[PDB]
């Protein structure tokens, strides 16, 4: 009975939730800078997102306690009637770590929630984490810091998606938003409802890493190139095609 | 004019090579078991490789030195004709790290050489590394090691392939060889020519996932689970369609 071009089911009552951890300014004593910009990153996922069925909740600069809190919530609350769950971190990170306002967070416990083990409604139904986080360096300015956030996998039918790679640098406009971001989104807009997730994924890393980083304002922002990468650890085709809406609930 | 569909030039003289580095036994005084299947892995992969217009190039226990010799070699020849590179590590590993025959390999180094910079030849050109590697645990037998390697990305038009994800188990029958190595032989076998390789990496990783684990002969080795993944940092969609000769 084996199928080479199998998909995921796509046809539940309503596609699922998207989260949105939006980080622009830390306490004080960790000594990070202003992500200014991340709310036009913000805004623009909130859009293409919502144009592909996605129920978007954001929530910003929270602290460790209220973060763990909305997910652990958003974990146990039933997805059986849902095609998938996304969830976006935007922040600062190191290593296995995603920084919330106050402190840094194990990524793999965050991951952990959502395996199949610990939220049934979930199990076999993709489950997206977006991860556009750096180190912290220290009218629209193009901001650059280092990958420093390892490009973890997960679990079965999960897929990690990262703004940059080891040794790679990752940009943030003040005004426009991070490189990846826009790129991921401009690809949203035009090919979500048509391409495999993972074939779109891939234009981004073209679209990102043919931007050109020779003639730069900076001087010491030259020749520091943006290739972000996915870890994909899913089993099936993932497509987001309209979903049919007419005459039915979906909330 | 940017093209959704668009794919690597897959039309030079030939595919490519192959490398192959098979680690079967190791040095005393490392305590690694010996891997018993691991031929079956590199014969399967030979033949199927080969299929697909692969120069096919198996290294059996090399020392570090060896090891690093030839594939410096292989990076430092012109690739200029060849449609893309494919390198893959049969052996024990440890983070970001392979085993050779008498010490370990820092996997950067390896991929190092072939990153755009040091290596003309494969600039926009994919560099496919498939890596066959988990911790020595200590007639045809099912062997379970503990993931142990990173999944690590590498570069630009690099993609990374593991038998195993953190947190689960990898698989060698002692004759038919690896868990992984085994479907991804199947799936190049039966899809490889006509599927995109993406495509195909995640049907491996559906019928590695299938693989039941619940009625085990050893009691110690059920409910671990096999999921392997792929850091894929392509830019472009890739086929390996029969080459016209
Ligand atoms: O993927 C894994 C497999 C395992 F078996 C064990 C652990 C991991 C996760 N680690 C990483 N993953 C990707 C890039 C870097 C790391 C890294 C570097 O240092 C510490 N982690």
């Amino acid at each position: 009975m084996f199928d080479p071009a199998e998909k995921y089911k796509m046809d539940h009552r309503r596609r699922g939730i998207a989260l949105i951890f939006n980080h622009e300014r830390f306490f004080w004593h960790l000594t990070l800078p202003e992500r200014r910009g991340t709310c036009a990153d913000r805004d623009n996922l909130t859009r293409r997102f919502s144009d592909l069925g996605f129920e978007v909740k954001c929530f910003n600069d929270l602290k460790a306690e209220e973060l763990l809190l909305k997910i652990h919530e958003v974990s146990t609350v039933s997805h059986a009637d849902a095609d998938c769950f996304v969830c976006v971190f935007l922040s600062h990170g190191e290593g296995n770590h995603i920084y919330a306002y106050d402190a840094k967070i194990e990524i793999q416990t965050l991951t952990g929630l959502f395996k199949g083990d610990k939220c049934h409604s979930l199990v076999g139904k993709p489950k997206i984490f977006i991860i556009q986080a750096a180190r912290g360096n220290q009218t629209n300015i193009t901001e650059v810091d280092a990958a420093s956030v390892y490009t973890l996998p997960a679990g079965a039918d999960f897929l990690m998606c990262y703004s940059v790679a080891e040794g790679y640098y990752s940009h943030r406009e003040t005004v426009n938003g991070s490189w990846y971001i826009q790129d991921l989104c401009e690809m949203l807009g035009k090919y979500g409802s048509s391409l495999e997730f993972t074939e779109l994924l891939t234009l981004v890393n073209r679209k990102v890493s043919q931007r050109r980083v020779d003639f730069c304002k900076d001087p010491s922002a030259i020749g520091k190139k943006q290739v972000p990468c996915f870890a994909s650890m899913l089993t099936k085709k993932l497509h987001f095609f309209p979903k049919s809406n007419e005459n039915l609930y979906f909330q």
